[PDB]
């Protein structure tokens, strides 16, 4: 596994090692707001993060992950399109080199400056590694970021990034409340898709919030100071760590709202 985001190892190459890259339910996708259809069968969405227990932040050479204790049903996602209970395991972001790109999903071809992914696994499968092998194994809550006013609840993340500059560095990251990263509205679009990095497994129910959160230019500039490289290696800024939109194929995008 030597994949990344550059010319030589980026998204256009992934299919060689991971042929599912050209599969029937790949992510991300463009969300055509006019075509997406309100679905009255969707049950109310339930984001229950009050007992979330963050543990650590890790630069893995692709993004940074904020990791949670998922040894029990602390923070969970239910409802909406979902049957059963999905436990929060981690969140991370994808972002650009400039404010006009960075998101993975697009909205009528619009690219946001970044996209937050809150990753949850279906507890009926017992562990995350088993869940990723199932078509309904994961639920990813995707939230767009635009540049404007600062997001206060993001600043503790921003301020630890200096300590995890390079690939393989981690830091303690306890007591972080992911509720501070949500927008006011839980209106969403949903469709069946995949992981957006290798191994590209077709195991995700996507729930993409319609309302972006606002972050400041200063906050996102700090994301852009991270490195893809390890300590001591030539600097490669961690920017443009997004996969472009993939073919929708035989899928419909459903809206939770009228
Ligand atoms: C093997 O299981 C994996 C591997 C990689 C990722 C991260 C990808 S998938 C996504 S959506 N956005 C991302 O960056 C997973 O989600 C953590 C799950
Ligand atoms: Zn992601």
């Amino acid at each position: 596994h030597h994949w990344g985001y550059g010319k030589h190892n980026g998204p256009e190459h992934w299919h060689k090692d991971f042929p599912i890259a050209k599969g029937e339910r790949q992510s991300p996708v463009d969300i055509d707001t006019h075509t997406a259809k309100y679905d009255p069968s969707l049950k109310p969405l339930s984001v229950s993060y009050d007992q979330a227990t963050s543990l650590r932040i890790l630069n893995n050479g692709h993004a940074f992950n904020v990791e949670f204790d998922d040894s029990q049903d602390k923070a969970v996602l239910k409802g909406g399109p979902l049957d059963g209970t999905y436990r929060l395991i981690q969140f991370h972001f994808h972002w650009g080199s400039l404010d006009g790109q960075g998101s993975e999903h697009t909205v009528d071809k619009k690219k946001y400056a970044a996209e937050l992914h809150l990753v949850h696994w279906n507890t009926k499968y017992g562990d995350f590694g088993k869940a990723v092998q199932q078509p309904d194994g994961l639920a990813v809550l995707g939230i767009f970021l635009k540049v404007g006013s600062a997001k206060p609840g993001l600043q503790k993340v921003v301020d630890v990034l200096d300590s995890i500059k390079t690939k393989g560095k981690s830091a303690d990251f306890t007591n972080f409340d992911p509720r501070g990263l949500l927008p006011e509205s839980l209106d969403y679009w949903t469709y069946p898709g995949s992981l957006t990095t290798p191994p590209l497994l077709e195991c995700v129910t996507w729930i993409v919030l319609k309302e972006p959160i606002s972050v400041s230019s200063e906050q996102v500039l700090k994301f852009r100071k991270l490195n893809f490289n390890g300590e001591g290696e030539p600097e490669e800024l961690m920017v443009d760590n997004w996969r472009p939109a993939q073919p929708l194929k035989n899928r419909q995008i459903k809206a939770s709202f009228k």
